[PDB]
Protein backbone atom coordinates (compact mmCIF):
# COMPACT_ATOMS: atom_id res chain seq x y z
CA UNK A 1 0.00 0.00 0.00
CA UNK A 2 0.93 3.37 -0.77
CA UNK A 3 -0.62 5.22 2.97
CA UNK A 4 -0.66 2.86 6.07
CA UNK A 5 -0.79 4.06 9.85
CA UNK A 6 2.00 4.29 11.90
CA UNK A 7 1.89 4.22 15.98
CA UNK A 8 4.82 7.18 17.19
CA UNK A 9 4.52 5.44 20.16
CA UNK A 10 7.62 3.82 20.06
CA UNK A 11 8.45 0.54 22.46
CA UNK A 12 12.30 -0.15 22.67
CA UNK A 13 13.56 -3.82 21.34
CA UNK A 14 16.33 -5.33 22.68
CA UNK A 15 18.19 -1.69 23.65
CA UNK A 16 19.74 -2.79 26.80
CA UNK A 17 21.21 -6.27 24.51
CA UNK A 18 24.39 -5.21 24.38
CA UNK A 19 24.07 -1.65 25.18
CA UNK A 20 28.54 5.20 28.70
CA UNK A 21 31.56 3.89 26.41
CA UNK A 22 32.95 6.87 25.01
CA UNK A 23 34.62 5.62 21.73
CA UNK A 24 33.51 8.66 20.40
CA UNK A 25 36.82 10.15 22.91
CA UNK A 26 38.89 6.74 22.76
CA UNK A 27 39.45 6.14 19.25
CA UNK A 28 42.30 6.53 16.88
CA UNK A 29 39.25 8.71 14.93
CA UNK A 30 37.74 10.11 17.30
CA UNK A 31 34.77 12.22 16.57
CA UNK A 32 32.19 14.92 17.93
CA UNK A 33 28.52 14.70 17.60
CA UNK A 34 26.41 17.80 16.60
CA UNK A 35 22.55 18.50 16.57
CA UNK A 36 20.76 19.05 13.73
CA UNK A 37 17.10 19.67 14.66
CA UNK A 38 14.19 20.07 11.72
CA UNK A 39 10.53 20.63 12.86
CA UNK A 40 9.51 19.25 9.57
CA UNK A 41 10.82 15.79 10.46
CA UNK A 42 10.32 12.86 12.99
CA UNK A 43 12.92 12.42 14.33
CA UNK A 44 13.26 15.98 14.81
CA UNK A 45 16.84 15.84 16.20
CA UNK A 46 19.81 13.60 14.74
CA UNK A 47 23.11 13.73 16.07
CA UNK A 48 25.86 13.73 13.30
CA UNK A 49 29.36 12.68 13.61
CA UNK A 50 32.29 14.81 12.58
CA UNK A 51 35.83 13.54 12.50
CA UNK A 52 38.23 15.94 15.18
CA UNK A 53 41.18 14.92 13.48
CA UNK A 54 42.23 14.57 9.09
CA UNK A 55 44.80 11.82 10.47
CA UNK A 56 44.58 9.07 12.66
CA UNK A 57 45.80 9.20 16.60
CA UNK A 58 49.19 6.84 17.28
CA UNK A 59 50.86 4.73 19.79
CA UNK A 60 52.47 8.09 21.14
CA UNK A 61 49.57 9.87 21.00
CA UNK A 62 50.38 12.03 18.01
CA UNK A 63 48.36 12.37 14.44
CA UNK A 64 49.64 10.03 12.27
CA UNK A 65 49.21 11.93 8.82
CA UNK A 66 49.38 8.83 7.01
CA UNK A 67 46.05 7.31 7.63
CA UNK A 68 42.68 9.34 7.43
CA UNK A 69 39.64 9.52 10.18
CA UNK A 70 36.85 8.82 7.20
CA UNK A 71 32.98 9.55 9.18
CA UNK A 72 31.06 6.44 8.67
CA UNK A 73 27.80 7.31 6.85
CA UNK A 74 24.61 5.25 7.19
CA UNK A 75 21.40 5.97 4.92
CA UNK A 76 19.12 6.95 6.80
CA UNK A 77 14.64 6.83 6.78
CA UNK A 78 12.58 10.01 7.86
CA UNK A 79 9.30 11.13 8.40
CA UNK A 80 9.17 14.55 6.29
CA UNK A 81 4.98 16.38 7.24
CA UNK A 82 3.61 16.23 3.98
CA UNK A 83 1.72 18.70 3.31
CA UNK A 84 4.21 20.93 5.21
CA UNK A 85 3.41 21.12 8.76
CA UNK A 86 1.28 18.77 8.85
CA UNK A 87 1.03 16.85 12.21
CA UNK A 88 0.06 13.88 11.07
CA UNK A 89 0.59 12.81 7.93
CA UNK A 90 3.98 12.27 5.85
CA UNK A 91 6.21 10.89 3.38
CA UNK A 92 9.53 8.40 3.66
CA UNK A 93 12.30 10.24 2.89
CA UNK A 94 16.12 8.89 2.41
CA UNK A 95 19.39 10.98 4.04
CA UNK A 96 22.57 9.88 4.98
CA UNK A 97 23.87 10.37 8.44
CA UNK A 98 27.64 10.19 9.76
CA UNK A 99 27.35 8.08 13.15
CA UNK A 100 30.74 7.42 14.06
CA UNK A 101 34.61 7.55 12.52
CA UNK A 102 37.17 4.57 11.59
CA UNK A 103 40.70 5.12 11.07
CA UNK A 104 41.28 4.22 7.06
CA UNK A 105 44.43 3.78 4.64
CA UNK A 106 44.22 6.24 1.69
CA UNK A 107 43.85 5.50 -1.34
CA UNK A 108 46.45 6.43 -3.34
CA UNK A 109 46.52 6.78 -7.48
CA UNK A 110 49.62 9.04 -9.49
CA UNK A 111 48.29 12.21 -11.15
CA UNK A 112 46.90 11.76 -14.78
CA UNK B 1 0.43 17.34 18.08
CA UNK B 2 2.23 14.58 19.01
CA UNK B 3 -1.22 12.32 17.90
CA UNK B 4 -0.62 8.81 18.69
CA UNK B 5 -1.24 7.74 14.80
CA UNK B 6 -0.19 8.88 11.82
CA UNK B 7 -0.85 8.68 8.09
CA UNK B 8 2.78 7.33 6.08
CA UNK B 9 3.22 7.75 2.36
CA UNK B 10 6.13 4.91 2.40
CA UNK B 11 6.94 6.19 -1.68
CA UNK B 12 10.41 6.87 -0.49
CA UNK B 13 11.77 10.67 -1.78
CA UNK B 14 15.85 10.52 -2.29
CA UNK B 15 17.34 13.31 -0.40
CA UNK B 16 32.42 2.17 0.31
CA UNK B 17 35.28 -0.40 0.62
CA UNK B 18 36.02 1.30 4.42
CA UNK B 19 35.22 -2.23 5.74
CA UNK B 20 38.10 -3.33 4.38
CA UNK B 21 40.53 -0.64 4.47
CA UNK B 22 40.27 0.46 8.30
CA UNK B 23 42.61 -0.85 11.26
CA UNK B 24 39.08 -1.98 12.69
CA UNK B 25 37.62 -4.08 9.72
CA UNK B 26 34.46 -5.23 9.75
CA UNK B 27 32.09 -8.04 7.71
CA UNK B 28 28.15 -6.97 7.33
CA UNK B 29 25.50 -9.29 8.04
CA UNK B 30 22.25 -9.44 6.76
CA UNK B 31 19.03 -9.69 9.33
CA UNK B 32 15.92 -9.67 7.23
CA UNK B 33 12.36 -9.52 9.00
CA UNK B 34 8.96 -9.65 6.95
CA UNK B 35 7.37 -8.04 9.95
CA UNK B 36 9.42 -5.24 9.60
CA UNK B 37 10.06 -2.08 7.84
CA UNK B 38 12.82 -1.66 6.83
CA UNK B 39 12.66 -5.41 5.78
CA UNK B 40 16.88 -5.75 5.45
CA UNK B 41 18.97 -4.23 8.15
CA UNK B 42 22.34 -4.25 7.30
CA UNK B 43 24.59 -5.45 10.66
CA UNK B 44 28.84 -4.99 10.86
CA UNK B 45 30.97 -7.04 12.56
CA UNK B 46 34.25 -6.12 13.61
CA UNK B 47 36.65 -9.11 12.34
CA UNK B 48 39.37 -9.66 15.11
CA UNK B 49 39.36 -8.30 18.67
CA UNK B 50 42.69 -6.16 18.29
CA UNK B 51 43.33 -3.77 15.36
CA UNK B 52 45.64 -3.84 12.03
CA UNK B 53 49.10 -2.49 12.54
CA UNK B 54 51.36 -0.68 9.74
CA UNK B 55 52.47 -4.14 9.30
CA UNK B 56 49.32 -5.76 8.33
CA UNK B 57 49.31 -7.57 11.46
CA UNK B 58 46.83 -7.75 14.54
CA UNK B 59 47.66 -5.34 17.27
CA UNK B 60 46.52 -6.64 20.44
CA UNK B 61 47.49 -3.49 22.91
CA UNK B 62 44.08 -1.97 20.89
CA UNK B 63 40.72 -2.86 20.27
CA UNK B 64 38.34 -3.01 17.04
CA UNK B 65 35.13 -2.21 18.70
CA UNK B 66 31.51 -1.52 16.73
CA UNK B 67 29.56 1.79 16.51
CA UNK B 68 26.49 1.18 17.44
CA UNK B 69 23.54 3.72 16.21
CA UNK B 70 20.03 3.88 18.08
CA UNK B 71 17.37 3.51 15.25
CA UNK B 72 13.46 3.66 14.52
CA UNK B 73 11.97 0.63 12.70
CA UNK B 74 8.16 -0.17 11.73
CA UNK B 75 6.98 -3.62 13.15
CA UNK B 76 3.73 -4.75 11.97
CA UNK B 77 0.83 -4.09 14.14
CA UNK B 78 -1.12 -6.44 14.44
CA UNK B 79 1.25 -9.20 13.21
CA UNK B 80 1.01 -9.76 9.31
CA UNK B 81 -0.41 -6.33 8.95
CA UNK B 82 0.19 -4.92 5.49
CA UNK B 83 -1.20 -1.37 6.63
CA UNK B 84 -0.50 -0.90 9.81
CA UNK B 85 2.93 -0.27 12.26
CA UNK B 86 4.12 0.83 15.82
CA UNK B 87 7.70 2.39 15.70
CA UNK B 88 10.31 0.51 17.47
CA UNK B 89 14.00 1.12 18.91
CA UNK B 90 16.60 -1.07 17.80
CA UNK B 91 20.74 -0.61 18.08
CA UNK B 92 22.60 -1.56 14.79
CA UNK B 93 26.50 -2.22 14.80
CA UNK B 94 26.93 0.60 11.48
CA UNK B 95 30.80 -0.16 11.76
CA UNK B 96 33.80 -0.59 13.55
CA UNK B 97 36.51 1.76 15.10
CA UNK B 98 39.82 0.86 16.99
CA UNK B 99 39.66 2.23 20.74
CA UNK B 100 42.15 2.21 23.30
CA UNK B 101 40.91 -0.95 25.89
CA UNK B 102 39.43 -0.22 29.83
CA UNK B 103 41.68 -1.95 32.26
CA UNK B 104 41.19 -2.39 35.71
CA UNK B 105 43.03 -5.07 38.27
CA UNK B 106 40.08 -8.06 39.17
CA UNK B 107 38.16 -6.53 42.26
C1 LIG C 1 18.66 7.41 13.61
C2 LIG C 1 17.68 8.25 12.82
N1 LIG C 1 17.87 9.52 12.69
O1 LIG C 1 16.75 9.90 11.89
N2 LIG C 1 15.93 8.82 11.56
C3 LIG C 1 16.48 7.84 12.12
C4 LIG C 1 15.87 6.51 11.96
O2 LIG C 1 16.06 5.72 12.84
N3 LIG C 1 15.15 6.28 10.88
C5 LIG C 1 14.52 4.98 10.67
C6 LIG C 1 15.36 4.01 9.89
N4 LIG C 1 16.11 4.25 8.85
C7 LIG C 1 16.63 3.02 8.43
C8 LIG C 1 17.54 2.87 7.26
C9 LIG C 1 18.28 1.56 7.28
N5 LIG C 1 17.96 0.72 6.38
N6 LIG C 1 18.64 -0.51 6.18
C10 LIG C 1 19.68 -0.85 6.92
O3 LIG C 1 20.32 -1.87 6.64
C11 LIG C 1 20.08 0.04 8.07
C12 LIG C 1 21.11 -0.31 8.95
C13 LIG C 1 21.47 0.60 9.95
C14 LIG C 1 20.74 1.79 10.13
C15 LIG C 1 19.70 2.13 9.26
C16 LIG C 1 19.36 1.24 8.25
N7 LIG C 1 16.24 2.16 9.31
N8 LIG C 1 15.47 2.77 10.25
C17 LIG C 1 13.13 5.21 10.01
C18 LIG C 1 12.30 6.19 10.90
C19 LIG C 1 10.90 6.46 10.27
C20 LIG C 1 10.24 5.13 9.85
C21 LIG C 1 11.09 4.22 8.93
C22 LIG C 1 12.44 3.90 9.64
Amino acid sequence: PRTVMVNLNIHNRNTNTNPSSDYYNRSTSPWNLHRNEDPERYPSVIWEAKCRHLGCINADGNVDYHMNSVPIQQEILVLRREPPHSPNSFRLEKILVSVGCTCVTPIVHHVA
